[PDB]
């Protein structure tokens, strides 16, 4: 709800934070794409919501170890006992993290760039499977990532632009970096 996307952008900047601490070691990481950024994208007729970060990214490797491993680890049993019970919640306590999405969405995209890696495409429909692919059709990326979930029917609420605004509106105290709001 209002406090699932507010959780969202916590989430993000937490990428963000990641890429400054490298930052502190090699001033090199942070060049690569200097504009520090959370900036969240509707797109209704897709029934998509979109939230790009400029973070530190994931390399194929990542994708596969991390987020491998939650899809697999995320059978349909699981979900099923996630689902209802505790509701939500990704961050914070009570918060379960990356499954959270899962709940709001049948279908995850999570287009990835790492300084040490080239651009490549995280996928997964309700958990189980997953892919991972050089990404060949979506904008490049100077660093971070792009989450794209494609929400289930009942949960349209999320591409509605006001509804952002005043989220965002509210939030920017509590994060760092600047969140943006792709108007259509």
């Amino acid at each position: 709800k209002e406090i699932f996307l507010r959780e969202l952008i916590s989430n993000a900047s937490d990428a963000l934070d990641k890429i400054r601490y490298k930052s502190l070691s090699d001033p090199k990481q942070l060049e690569t794409e200097p504009d520090l950024f959370i900036r969240i994208t509707p797109k209704p007729e897709q029934k998509v919501l979109e939230i790009r970060d400029s973070g530190i990214g994931m390399t194929k490797a990542e994708l596969i170890n991390n987020l491998g491993t939650i899809a697999k680890s995320g059978t349909k049993a699981f979900m099923e006992a996630l689902s209802a019970g505790a509701d939500v919640s990704m961050i914070g306590q009570f918060g379960v993290g990356f499954y959270s999405l899962f709940l709001v969405a049948d279908r995850v995209q999570v287009i990835s760039k790492s300084n040490d890696d080239e651009q490549y495409i995280w996928e997964s429909n309700a958990g189980g499977s997953f892919t991972v692919t050089l990404d060949e059709v979506n904008e490049r990326i100077g660093r971070g990532t792009i989450l794209r979930l494609f929400l289930k029917d009942d949960q349209l609420e999320y591409l509605e632009e006001k509804r952002i605004k005043e989220v965002i509106k509210r939030h920017s105290e509590f994060v760092a970096y600047p969140i943006q709001l792709v108007v259509t």
